[PDB]
């Protein structure tokens, strides 16, 4: 009755890891900070100098 | 039979995210303020001053 057992051990094994890489995938996707875009270049009011 | 079942979950998960990427592109898309553009220089009507 070897077979039959074995089978069942193995069934259960794969499954359990597929469940695992879901939630591994899931959870580095969603994970990218990025950047934000400076706005365009500050208009010069002035330019000037003292001592 | 455990190849039979390990493909089958994996085809599931690879389907759930692609459906989920459409709704975050087009939501991201359409997401741009953007300006309008001031008229003309108004015409001066008169420049004076008084006490």
């Amino acid at each position: 009755v070897s077979p039959v057992i074995a089978t069942l051990l193995l069934i259960l094994i794969a499954v359990a890891a597929a469940v695992l890489l879901y939630t591994w995938v899931s959870g580095l996707s969603a994970n990218v900070a990025g950047t934000q875009v400076t706005g365009k270049s500050l208009t010069l009011i002035q330019a000037t100098w003292a001592r």
